[PDB]
Parts: structure tokens; sequence; C-alpha cells
């Protein structure tokens, strides 16, 4: 029963920061940036992830900055942050103490995948549904994730809530201005990316997006490959070859243009005959190759295949209520307010005033 | 555009006969019947199968690749030009028409080698053992050998990885395969980044240069002694910023300049100042200090900064190979490894002087 007290800052809020004391360390994984730990607060118990990564003492941290002004329900909590010292030299760590949530998207997935079955379409709306409200939300202050993945799709089982997590390739994209190539992870890179474009935008985390629905769908990636090369003969595969315009839009730059002419491949004939039609509408809407032709994240969460979590009646196979899916905020909905009248039902949210 | 003849020798054994054209000699068609077709591979491509030549009882390799009527292939066509003990040989190639359509196949007849490099070392992880370094040295040597020879062409593989390294285990023989993303590179001319497999990606592929060298092959190569050596894949990483990371453990921090060499255009210079970490630390112990100073010579950021095939060749990691009683574990003579050409010198002849050793030289 090793206690292990603190003075961490809040994570949001005025930086005043307190004593907090937490016990029951134990490690939860690793990062080539740093340790995850899981450990129990001593006042509430509740269970919480510690995220430690070795801070340079002359820059701040991008990921903190970018958590400290995120509040959402599908994105995973900045409680505290506090800073440690490293043994091994004056080496100092920052370390970020998140929500603790069960589960990703990728293990439970891989479930389904290893038993042979199919992740019920019900979770596939659900998952979905709560990663495009992220993505909308962060995306509104020109925040890009760009390493859209079922890695860093957290979730809570029980509950059915999904939390976005790991911003430490997030970035403020400012037109105009360059970025590196280089992030997000194979699978699910956006072709510009895999082309080398340093002028993409937030639209990356859509196609991403676009592969992770497609993958929950199919049982295992789309779009694999060792190489670039050959994660675009997939995806040219799916998609056939892409025009001189499209390749244009994506990026005007990258000499080679020897690529078989594959004629667009049927997006019906991609999934098993069972797979519902507005899951393939919804798929081709994302993963489109002009970047500026993807739909944008809230305008997914107000597609048909979403139509199912709208519904009064719907409840989760547990018999327990759907999470939250209809508290929009203004900041959330300002890239296009009129959708409102899709995204919140009629029976959500109604209270009076007493 | 061609055809095939299939029919039933015997036992109701089909054979399919074929003519095709000599891979390096003249055009002089020839008639080829093979037999027990199965495929032994599969890529975005096509399929290469396995085959018996009817009368030799030979096996040989079929790649199977869509033929695009629009250019020529440029796979064949620098396969054509290329004759070298440690590169698969082009027995012939025949055009066959594929039932599907309008589309043609292009059919390339290869010698049949029955591992990979992939497939040994895979083994050895597996029961947790390492391949005995003799055997590091004999694949690596020859490596560098056959990468020396395509490189005196200007041609660059580009796609360097230990499933492209076809082995016989008995002679230890090593042979470059798939020149499918092989290239001439010209000096002013651009070519696009996103060939090579992860984990064995050169930093400048990474950082997205499009005038890089054929030295990103001898990254490549580097990565592949190192894995052999360590028993898992040195720079392993989902991500191009994971795997620049792993990179950035071992050699440390990339200076300025050294980005400038890789890459005078990309932006993110935002990355943890790590220190150089000790080449002998990253592997176990024991580990022949020689073949970590090759290591390190290879995986450098500065492109023109990396030993050449030749010098790889002749660096001190292989010197038990030019020891004139150096025999296989198994009793059995190494393969040939001092017979150079010319043309494989070409790129530094007074190296011969290291290369071939005095015993290779005797008259008798
Ligand atoms: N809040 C959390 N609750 C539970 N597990 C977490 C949490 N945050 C991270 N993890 C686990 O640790 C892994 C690494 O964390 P991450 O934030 O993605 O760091 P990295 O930069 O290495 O990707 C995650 O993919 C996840 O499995
Ligand atoms: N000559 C050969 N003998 C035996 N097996 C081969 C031969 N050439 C290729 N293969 C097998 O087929 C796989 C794919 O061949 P390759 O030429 O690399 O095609 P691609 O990479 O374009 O799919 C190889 O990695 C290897 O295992
Ligand atoms: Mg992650
Ligand atoms: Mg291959």
């Amino acid at each position: 029963s090793k206690v292990t007290t603190v003075v961490a800052t809040p994570g949001q809020g005025p930086d005043r920061p307190q004593e907090v004391s937490y016990t029951d360390t134990k490690v939860i994984g690793n990062g080539s940036f740093g340790v995850v730990y899981q450990a129990k607060l001593c006042d509430s118990g509740e269970l919480v992830a510690i995220k430690k990564v070795l801070q340079d003492k002359r820059f701040k941290n991008r990921e903190l900055q970018i958590m400290r002004k995120l509040d959402h329900c599908n994105i995973v909590r900045l409680r505290y942050f506090f800073y440690s010292s490293g043994e091994k030299k004056d080496e100092v760590y920052l370390n970020l103490v998140l929500d603790y949530v069960p589960e990703t998207v990728y293990r439970v997935a891989r479930h389904y995948s290893r038993a042979k079955q199919t992740l019920p379409v019900i979770y596939v709306k659900l998952y979905m549904y709560q990663l495009f409200r992220s993505l909308a939300y962060i995306h509104s202050f020109g925040i890009c994730h760009r390493d859209i993945k079922p890695q860093n799709l957290l979730l809570d089982p029980d509950t059915a809530v999904l939390k976005l997590c790991d911003f430490g390739s997030a970035k403020q994209l400012v037109r105009g201005e360059p970025n590196v190539s280089y992030i997000c992870s194979r699978y699910y890179r956006a072709p510009e990316l895999i082309f080398g474009a340093t002028d993409y935008t937030s639209s990356i985390d859509v196609w991403s997006a676009g592969c992770v629905l497609a993958e929950l769908l199919l049982g295992q990636p789309i779009f694999p490959g060792d190489s670039g090369v050959d994660q675009l003969v997939e995806i040219i595969k799916v998609l056939g070859t892409p025009t001189r315009e499209q390749i244009r839009e994506m990026n005007p730059n990258y000499t080679e243009f020897k690529f078989p002419q594959i004629k667009a491949h049927p997006w019906t004939k991609v999934f098993r005959p069972r797979t519902p039609p507005e899951a393939i509408a919804l798929c081709s809407r994302l993963l489109e190759y002009t970047p500026t032709a993807r739909l944008t994240p809230l305008e997914a969460c107000a597609h048909s295949f979403f139509d199912e979590l709208r519904d009064p009646n719907v409840k989760l196979p547990n018999g327990r209520d759907t999470p939250a899916l209809f508290n929009f905020t203004t900041q959330e909905l300002s890239s296009n307010p009129p959708l409102a009248t899709i995204l919140i039902p009629p029976h959500a949210r109604i209270q009076a005033a007493a």
C-alpha cells in the first residue's frame, strides 16, 4: 500500500496546484515517448492512467497545451499534470493524469476478429458516431489529431462510451503553414500523406476515421501494405486509379504517375452481403481521393447510417441506455449550425425550467 | 500477347507448354513445358508459382504480373540486363492471356530458391535463438555484392528487406530478388519517396526526400544486418515518427546539418534531443565488435557518409570469409565470393587489393 503524494495542477481551470495522493501503481503500457501507469486516487478511489513523458526543459509540451483546452465527453479527460525527476540524470518528466478507460477499439475488434465474429453494427454506429463528434470538436479549434487509429480510441464496454486519446501527434493546422507528412500510422494514412503532401488539412483525420469504419465492418484493415506503394495499390483496387486532378488535389508534386489503371471496385462487393447499405455509402463518402470532397466530421454524424442512434427507443445490447449522444455545444456545431436539426432529435435534451 | 498449350503427359498429369523468350541470350524463342504448378507467393501485382520443368525436372518460379499495354515493364527491362551470382536469374519470359478479360500477363521464369532470409530469421527468432554469425557474414556479404553490381549500373533496388533475399540453406548462397520497385536513379531527376518497406526505410525517405540516391539501399541492408544480429527489427514503428524515435534513440538527435543532408524541405524540427546510444549497448553481449562497427557505418543519417556496397564488402567484419580455410558449418565449401568482374569493381577498382585474397590469386 505504498502511497505517492504529488502537488499537481488541475488539467483545466486556474493554475492552482493541489496535493494529490494515489496508490496501486501498476504499469499498463508503453510508448515510444514514455510509460503509462494505472493508479487509484486515495481520496476518491477513482482509477486513472498516468502518462509519463520526458519533457524538454527549454520548451513547452504541445500535447499538454492541447489537452488543457479540450473538454468533450468523447475525449479522454486530463485530470491533472505534474513533474517528477528521472534519477537516471537531471531528466524531468511531465506526468499526465487522465481518466482511466478499460478497453480500446483495437482490443475489442481483435476479439471479434479472433472469434471469427462480426462486431454488431449497433456498436459500429455507436463507436464511429462518438469518434466523429470528438473530431468535429477538435477540428472546430483548428486542431488535427494526425494519429487516428483503433488503439487511440478508448472504450468503456459497459456504457459503450468511446474516448479519443493520445494527442502526442496533434497540431493546430494553419492554412499556408507546412506540416510533416510522416505522422499517422500505416493503414490509416490518407493518400495525400503517402504522396508526401505537406499542405494537408484536418480531412486527413476523416480518411483515417473511414479506415476504422471499414475495418470494423470488414474484420480487418482495408488498406494494408508494408510500403507506401503497396498501400496505394490497395487503395486503387477499391477506389480505382486517381484522376490527374485528384492526384493534383492530394499533392501536386510527386513524379511517379506510373500506376496500373484499375477500374473502381464496386463498394458493395467490398463488404460481406449482410453489410448495411448506409454503412457502405458513408464509407464511400469518407474514403475519397480529393481531400475537400470528404464529409466533414459533423456531416458524418448527421449521416443516415447513424439514424438508429437517434431513435427514441434505442438501447444497448446489455439493456442499458445509450451514453450521451446529443449534448452538442455551439462550438461543436460551428462548422454548420443548421445540422442541429438532424443531430438533436425531437426527444433529446427536453428539459423545462420547473 | 501470346498463348499456351495445356495437355496431360500421363497419369492425368497436366502439362503446360509455352513459347518463351530467353532472359539473357538473343531472341530465340524456345518451347518450355512444366508441371506441378503451385503458388509459393503473392503480391499486390500478381502471383509467384513453383513449377517443375518437364524434362530437366528442374524447379523454377514463375512471377506472373499484369502487363500494361501502355508502356514496357521496368522490372523485366532491368532483369534482362542483370547477370550476377547473387541475383536471381531470369531464365525467360512470356505473355499469357488472362482468361479474365483483355488483360495480358507478363510471366517471368526465374531460378527457384527454397528459402528467404525472412523465413530463416523467423525460425531462429521463434526458437529464441540467433543465426550463427558465420551465416550473417556470408549472407550480408553476398547482399552487398549484389548491391555493388546493380548500383554500378545506376540501378537502385528501393525495396531491400528480408523477404526479397532468397537463400539456399545447403550452399549458403543468397540471391537478391524482386526488382518491381527498382529504378535507375538519374541525378537531377525526382523520384517517389513512398517506396521501400516500413522498418527498412532510410531517414531521408521518411522525411519525404525525392532527390535520394542508391545509398538508401545501403541503409536498408544495414537494417537487415542489425536485425539478423538482434533477432528483431532495429527500427520498428507503426508511423514515421515512431520509426524516427527508434532511430534517434540509437543514432542520437540529427544535427541541423544532417537533417539538411537527408531532405532540405521538411518542417518539423521538434524532436526530443537524445544523446547518441552506445551501439555496443544495442546488441547482446559477445556480439562481434566488427559487426557493430559495420552497422554504425551503414546506418548514418548523412547519405553520402554511409559506406558503399563495395566498401562494405571490404569491411573487417567479413575478414573471416577471406580466410583460406573458412568452411560452412556443414563442412561444405563456402560459395563463390571473389569472382569479381570489372563492372562490379568499377566504383573503386583499388578495393580489389582487399576484396580478392592472396589465395584466390594463386595460379595453380
Ligand atoms: N486514459 C487511459 N486509460 C487507459 N489506458 C490508456 C489511457 N491513455 C493511454 N492508455 C494506454 O496506453 C497506450 C499508450 O498511450 P498513448 O497516449 O497512446 O501514448 P503513445 O504516444 O505511446 O501512443 C494506449 O494506446 C492505451 O492502451
Ligand atoms: N526465384 C524464386 N524462388 C523461390 N521463391 C521466390 C522466387 N522469386 C520470388 N519468390 C517468393 O515470392 C515472394 C514474392 O516475390 P516477389 O518477386 O518479391 O514479388 P512481389 O514482392 O512484387 O509480390 C518472395 O518474397 C518469395 O518468397
Ligand atoms: Mg497511441
Ligand atoms: Mg517482395
